[PDB]
Order: C-alpha cells, then structure tokens, then sequence
C-alpha cells in the first residue's frame, strides 16, 4: 500500500472493454473486480483501489451504475483515472518457521485464529480479516487449498494483504462467486 494518489491512462480493448467493475462504498468508488488480460489489469488496477476521478470528473457520491455508465460513455482513445491505492487494506510481512509455517488458520480466505508464538503473532496479524493478496498476487475467490499452495510455494518471507471482513463483504456484495473465481485477475503482473 502506497500513501499515494496516482494517475493511470487506460485504453478500451477491441471489444470496447476496460475489464473493470466498480462499487460505491461510503460515498466513494472502489474496484470490485479487475478482469484478467484486460486494459485495467495491464495498467495495474487492483481490487480495493479507490477511483478518485475518471477523466478529471470527481467520483464522489456516484452510484455504481453511474460509474459503469460513465466508463461506457467515454471515448476509448484515452481514459484517465485518479487512483488512491487500496485504502481499506494493509500489508503484513511474515517469516516462515523451520517447518514452513507463518502461524494462522483461515477459512474461506478469512483469517480466524492466530497461532501462539508464530511470526503471524509477532507481526500483529488480525482475525476477521479477508486475505486479498499474497506477495502482490490477488488470491480473492481461489479455494482455500490453492491459497495454502501459494503459501507453500512462496519463499520463507511472506507478504499478505488483508481487509476487514465487514468491508470486504460489502465490496463483493452482488458479485456472483464464480465470477470471482473465474474472472478476477490472479496473475503476477508483467514487465
Ligand atoms: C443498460 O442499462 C443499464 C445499465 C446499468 C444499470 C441499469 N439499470 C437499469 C438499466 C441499466
């Protein structure tokens, strides 16, 4: 999480798509889904990001429908967006022990207990928190086993990005779970 507003320049694909779904939260507009291999994913939009402006117009107070209409009605030559980076999330760095543990339990991507005297414990990992990213890779909508596998495969250092569940549950509301599994970009970013 950068403490930064940043500008992205985005460009509709052949199909007139940017690969984005937006959600109204607390009178802002937040990214609910970034589609794989999309304009939004290439410019590095992330689940949880706040859209401050689209083409220089302020997003405050907009409904989700308005935000999707706006994106649709724009000329797809160049859309500019002003982004605040994943403001509802935090990143925690942890170290695997010798037996390859960081020291929590999670169910449906939500952390539910911290294991006594673990790295997770020393680092102040909280429960009632949804896992959003692992080492910069979105894991939202993957099965628990697959999150476990990314944790195994990771080096001894592990970075986790988490969001209070009440906020997480509000963002993903009305988005059908299979879309999250299928469409939400789960790739390492490209260079
Ligand atoms: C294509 O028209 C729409 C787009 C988005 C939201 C909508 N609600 C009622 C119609 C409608």
């Amino acid at each position: 999480i950068k403490q930064g507003i940043r500008e992205v320049i985005l460009c509709k694909d052949q199909d007139g798509k940017i690969g984005l779904r937006l959600k109204s939260i607390d009178n802002g507009i937040f990214v609910q889904l970034v589609q794989a291999n999309s304009p939004a994913s290439l410019v590095g939009l992330r689940f949880g990001d706040q859209v401050l402006q689209i083409n220089g117009e302020n997003c405050a107070g907009w409904s989700s429908d308005k935000a999707h209409k706006v994106l649709k009605q724009a000329f797809g030559e160049k859309i500019t967006m002003t982004i605040r980076d994943r403001p509802f999330e935090r990143t925690i760095t942890m170290h695997k022990d010798s037996t390859g543990h960081v020291g929590f339990i999670f169910k449906n991507g939500k952390i539910t207990s911290i294991v006594k005297d673990s790295s997770a414990a020393r680092n102040g990992l909280l429960t009632e928190h949804n896992i959003c990213e692992i080492n910069g890779q979105n894991v939202i909508g993957l099965k628990d086993s697959q999150i476990a596998d990314i944790l195994s495969t990771s080096g001894t250092v592990v970075t986790i990005t988490i969001m209070p569940a009440f906020i997480f549950e509000h963002i993903i509301k009305r988005m059908a779970p299979s879309i999250m599994k299928s469409l939400m970009d789960h790739t390492i970013p490209e260079v």
